[PDB]
């Protein structure tokens, strides 16, 4: 599909057996999701943006379905105000910017 | 152009007659540039990101050319980690997401 940017580009995603809303975010290197109690091992990470850094948990090889398109890769979990789908998964669903 | 997302979508912009590099950021409502001198009046404002809130100077109705496309809109100037072009200007240049 084609998504205009008059409003936030929120889409439904499926991860860890849950449905959530997340931003298709070309400005995010990585995917960062609201706190959720995923199983398995993880490693600590800090990521920075406007306002400074937050501590997150990095999970690898996570299955995630974005608007019907399947992907698998690294997801960071922590106290983010918003779920963001980053470039690491946007590439996997064939997402481009166009103007 | 069509921009893939294996790398950061960095483009050259022109603002205040000066060239800069900036990130096309669909997860940003607003455009936030690193500290710089701009002509005209401004007003102090706050904006929040993943790590908290920062103080910025708001410049309204600023001419800015993004990868050869012209926009006129609000630009926030302050201690952002990188220059980001947000939806307020991405809409003006006709930018959409496509997958
Ligand atoms: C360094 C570039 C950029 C600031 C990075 N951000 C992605 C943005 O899309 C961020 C994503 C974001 C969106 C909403 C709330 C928190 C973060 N948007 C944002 O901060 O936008 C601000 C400017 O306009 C306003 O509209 C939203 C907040 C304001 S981020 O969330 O902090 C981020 C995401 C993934 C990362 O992996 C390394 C590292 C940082």
């Amino acid at each position: 599909p084609q998504i205009t940017l008059w409003k936030r580009p929120l889409v439904t995603i499926k991860i860890g057996g849950q449905l959530k809303e997340a931003l298709l975010d070309t400005g995010a290197d990585d995917t960062v999701l609201e706190e959720m109690n995923l199983p398995g091992r993880w490693k600590p990470k800090m990521i920075g943006g406007i306002g400074g850094f937050i501590k997150v948990r990095q999970y690898d090889q996570i299955l995630i379905e974005i608007c019907g398109h399947k992907a698998i890769g690294t997801v960071l979990v922590g106290p983010t105000p918003v779920n963001v789908i980053g470039r690491n998964l946007l590439t996997q669903i064939g997402c481009t910017l166009n103007f």
